[PDB]
């Protein structure tokens, strides 16, 4: 059987993108005031921001042990091997939850073939890789090649975004005029610069990617925003102007992600490694 690739809402891709490409999903959850969503699938990111507009504190969770052993068990049954790239696990317990779930499995379904990616990722940074992933699945390569490329791919992501107030990254508990410019270490939020307004972040943001990046004009750019296109779009013409890229992919944050950033979120992710695949 072909090699199954699974995610989970924290790679941002559209659910247009999920279902044509048959990935298997995990929702994370989106609650606050006594009601649970999911990720995705129950909840827009337009809710959230209203929300939370409406001074409301969105809470995320992580899909229970339960939800994620319904995911797997079809696959397996049927033991098709499967590879799920997961959310950073410095940003969500997610991932440890789902490597206990493997091994209960594992004792009652040994031969099953489920290899689970501590990311180390989020948003499209996350997402990238799991199209990266589709893409070397339908070309039928090898499984330990293709998990252990992906894994690579994954380790050289890099997260470069801004927020329009920390409060919300800070009481959501992934980070302890002026708009911050943070990024992703080794998958954990790190605040890095500050710049008085947004224009200026937004010209540092594609500057340090010239910085970092790798082969820039041969990647695919990744944008993300929090409801925002406007600016993605402002972003993505100053780094074809700048960079040169031809290659984009832009999407709007996810809920899960978005309760946490805020509204205002822009962010690019590009590899400081530019691994061809
Ligand atoms: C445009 C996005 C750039 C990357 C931004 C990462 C922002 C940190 C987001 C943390 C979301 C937390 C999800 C928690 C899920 C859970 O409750 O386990």
């Amino acid at each position: 059987m072909p090699i199954e690739i699974i995610t989970d809402s924290g790679a941002d891709l559209p659910q247009s993108y999920i279902r044509e490409h048959r990935i298997a999903f995990l929702p994370l959850v989106v609650h606050w005031n006594g009601q649970d969503y999911k990720d995705g699938i129950t909840i827009e990111p337009k809710q959230v921001y209203d929300a939370m507009r409406q001074g409301h504190t969105v809470k995320t969770a992580q899909p229970s042990p339960l939800a994620m052993k319904e995911l797997f068990l079809p696959y397996a049954k049927e033991n098709r091997p499967c590879l799920y790239i997961a959310f950073s696990s410095k940003l969500s317990g997610t991932y440890q939850t789902a490597m206990a779930v493997r091994s209960e499995l594992l004792d009652e379904y040994p031969e099953f073939r489920l290899t689970i990616i501590d990311s180390k990722c989020a948003s499209l940074g996350q997402g990238l890789a799991v199209m990266k992933a589709v893409e070397l699945a339908k070309q039928n390569t090898p499984y330990n090649l293709l998990c252990e490329t992906i894994e690579s791919y994954c380790r050289h992501m890099e997260h470069i975004f801004t927020v329009d107030n920390l409060d919300y990254l800070a009481r959501g508990g992934r980070i302890s005029n002026i708009k911050p410019l943070l990024h992703v270490e080794d998958g954990a939020l790190i605040p890095l610069e500050k710049w008085r307004g947004r224009k200026k972040v937004l010209k540092r943001m594609v500057e340090l990617m010239g910085e970092r990046g790798d082969d820039l004009q041969k990647q695919t750019i990744g944008i993300s925003h929090a409801d925002d296109e406007e600016t993605a779009l402002e972003l993505k013409q100053m780094i074809e102007e700048t960079h040169g890229c031809t290659r984009f992919f832009l999407s709007d944050i996810g809920s899960a992600i978005g309760a946490h950033a805020g509204p205002g979120t822009i962010a690019l992710f590009f590899l400081n490694k530019y691994i061809e695949i």
